[PDB]
């Protein structure tokens, strides 16, 4: 058993990234199977070059992915491995579709990609914070980075853990730039931080100064860019979006019905999905599918909420 699953997929063909759908800000999960998503990641790595270029043996890509999955909470309705694998993907598709492998060093992209499949490792549902208090206190200063210290904690975990380390392959000064940005990638996923930082990338769109060769500047939008894929569903065709805004709501009253949401979901895009996805947008157009997604969310979200 479990030894099961990995047979099964260190065994089978990759189909190819057109097969999968990958490429689509269109992406859904829902019809497929667990080890249907442990495929679409494997392609992830081979189609961004990565197994290549960084020498990973393909037994242990597929040992890691599966100890990714393993490591969130099918119990938790939103915050799971789906919700990763998906973020994951719409990494995937900004970087082909919308054009943005070309902006990144291969590094970048390697964090990014492993960051965001790991940037909610082992969350335990919003309003159920046993991370928060059984910690230390001084647990006050409030790094927010709190819940996503503990994520990083255990994508560093698997990263080191022995069959796992599809990071090996990498030079000793690659090893640690790469893990600086996965710290940096999944403690951008708190949003607290990305409130603190935005007007800074927003600045320099609006007063055209935006450029990636300034290391700071890359920094910043590689959180953004983190930021732009952890919240993506909220881009997807009316009908999925609809059902993530399920799971979100499971998730946020269980640890005025439906009545509530469509508000909700109109003040989170206005609040901050918004501004985001036009900014991205500007450094690059390919991604306009998203803002249209988030748009045409709104529409139908107002239109609803309007008791209709
Ligand atoms: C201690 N922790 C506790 C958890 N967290 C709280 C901060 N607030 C947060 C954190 C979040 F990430 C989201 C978030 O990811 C959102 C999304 C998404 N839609 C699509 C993709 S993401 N929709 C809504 C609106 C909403 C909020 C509550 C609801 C509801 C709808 O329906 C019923 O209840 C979001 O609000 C949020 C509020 C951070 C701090
Ligand atoms: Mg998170
Ligand atoms: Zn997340």
């Amino acid at each position: 058993e479990e030894t099961r699953e990995l047979q099964s997929l260190a065994a089978a063909v990759v189909p190819s990234a057109q097969t999968l759908k990958i490429t689509d800000f269109s992406f859904s999960d829902f019809e497929l199977s667990d080890l249907e998503t442990a495929l679409c990641t494997i392609r992830m790595f081979t189609d961004l070059n990565l197994v290549q270029n960084f020498q990973m043996k393909h037994e242990v890509l597929c040992r890691w992915i599966l100890s990714v999955k393993k490591n969130y909470r099918k119990n938790v309705a939103y915050h799971n491995w789906r919700h990763a694998f998906n973020t994951a993907q719409c990494m995937f598709a900004a970087l082909k579709a919308g054009k943005i492998q070309n902006k990144l060093t291969d590094l970048e992209i390697l964090a990014l990609l492993i960051a965001a499949l790991s940037h909610d490792l082992d969350h335990r549902g919003v309003n159920n914070s046993y991370i928060q208090r059984s910690e230390h206190p001084l647990a006050q200063l409030y790094c927010h980075s709190i819940m996503e210290h503990h994520h990083f904690d255990q994508c560093l975990m698997i990263l080191n853990s022995p069959g796992n380390q599809i990071l090996s392959g990498l030079s000793i000064e690659e090893y640690k730039t790469t893990l600086k940005i996965i710290k940096q990638a999944i403690l951008a996923t708190d949003l607290a931080l990305y409130i603190k930082r935005r007007g800074e990338f927003f600045e320099l769109i609006r007063k055209n100064q935006f450029n990636l060769e300034d290391p700071h500047q890359k920094e910043l939008f590689l959180a953004m860019l983190m930021t732009a894929c952890d919240l993506s569903a909220i881009t997807k065709p009316w009908p999925i979006q609809q059902r993530i805004a399920e799971l979100v709501a499971t998730e946020f009253f269980d640890q005025e019905k439906k009545n509530k949401i469509p508000s909700m979901q109109v003040g989170f895009i206005d609040a901050i999905c918004l501004q985001l996805y036009e900014a991205l947008t500007h450094v690059s157009e390919d991604c306009f599918p998203l803002l249209d997604g988030c748009r045409k969310n709104r529409q139908k979200w107002q239109a609803l909420a309007e008791q209709q």
